[PDB]
């Protein structure tokens, strides 16, 4: 273990979803339909049920009934799975032009008719795409492809990264993992498990205040717990704590050390954000008693999605959670 978890700013106690081990069952199940554990070359049944996405959507989404949260499982199944594909696939193997194709074709599964999928990656999307969107507004259909596209665009970037050993500076990190991080896609479901931000609000400044600090927030949270993996197994360039290090040239738990004064910074203004700046806008658009109730289930939605996920991260084994 290269360092020691640090003392974790964490003011809001999680809930858990009483439909967990329903999610649980549902969605090891349809991982294999898609093709994602035996004969993947990326995961066996023990390590997806090892990673527990159930238990991470059951903390982070605690509310909705058990068929939401047995979709949203499926989605961080598929979202994973990407993530993990992606890397031995491609990145291990440096294999730069393969990946762009790989990403090039994943659009064709969110229209806005479908190809036949050739690989679990394409056929989860697809899968997923058509049972999720009929729920949701033709605007929040259009945010939530550009966002998932955001995602494949930091898998490139990630990839041209560590194909030329060039460690992002402590800027370069942040705005990366914002402009093409999968915050934005995470808020996504947020909104399909609570409600949608009301459009008279969500291009003001609160709003991308509130979406810029959840950001940061579950980036470096999650940087602190998968270090050791990234940079000892992976290889992989984007890691804040690495960041730090490389650019200061400290020691590995002092990086640490201060990339968590940094979330906890991050946390203190989303807090800030949530019960100043967001009801202030609320009221300066006149947003109706039905609209501003919207807007605080979203707002709690990222709350207990951040409060959530740092309690899937202590007990995954994806991390280093001892
Ligand atoms: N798509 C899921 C993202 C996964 C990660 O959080 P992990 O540390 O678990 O690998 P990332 O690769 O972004 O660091
Ligand atoms: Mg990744
Ligand atoms: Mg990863
Ligand atoms: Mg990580």
């Amino acid at each position: 273990q290269p360092f020691q978890l640090p003392h974790f700013y964490l003011p809001h106690p999680a809930r858990l979803n009483p439909h967990l081990d329903e999610a649980r069952a549902h969605s090891t199940t349809w991982a294999r339909e898609m093709g994602m554990l035996e004969g993947s070359g990326v995961w066996e049944q023990s390590d997806l049920e090892a990673h527990d996405y159930g238990l991470l959507c059951a903390y982070t989404h605690p509310d909705c009934d058990g068929p939401a949260l047995s979709l949203i499982t499926d989605w961080y199944v598929w979202v994973f799975f990407f993530d993990d594909h992606f890397l031995e696939k491609y990145k291990r193997s440096q294999d730069r032009l393969a990946g762009k194709a790989h990403l090039d074709r994943l659009p064709l599964f969110m229209p806005l008719g479908m190809p036949e999928p050739r690989n679990p990656v394409e056929a989860g999307l697809a899968d997923l795409w058509t049972r999720t969107v009929p729920a949701m507004s033709a605007d929040w259909r259009r945010r939530f492809a550009v966002a998932t596209e955001h995602l494949l665009n930091e898998s490139m970037w990630e990839l041209s990264n560590i194909n030329e050993g060039r460690v992002a500076n402590p800027v370069e990190y942040i705005e990366m993992r914002r402009k093409v991080g999968g915050a934005p896609w995470s808020a996504g479901l947020v909104e399909y498990a609570t409600a949608e931000v009301p459009a008279a609000v969500a291009g003001t400044r609160p709003l991308r205040v509130l979406m810029e600090t959840f950001s940061d927030a579950v980036h470096l949270r999650n940087d602190l717990f998968s270090y050791q993996r990234e940079v000892e197994d992976e290889g992989e360039l984007s890691n804040g704590v690495l960041v730090l290090e490389t650019f200061f040239g400290c020691t590995t738990q002092e990086a640490a050390d201060l990339v968590n004064d940094v979330l906890t910074s991050r946390l203190h203004q989303f807090e800030h954000t949530a019960f100043t700046e967001v009801p202030a806008v609320a009221l300066e658009k006149g947003l109706t008693p039905l609209e501003v109730a919207a807007v605080g289930a979203y707002t709690k939605g990222l709350q207990d999605w951040q409060s959530g996920g740092h309690e899937w991260h202590m007990r995954s084994s994806r991390y280093m959670n001892k």
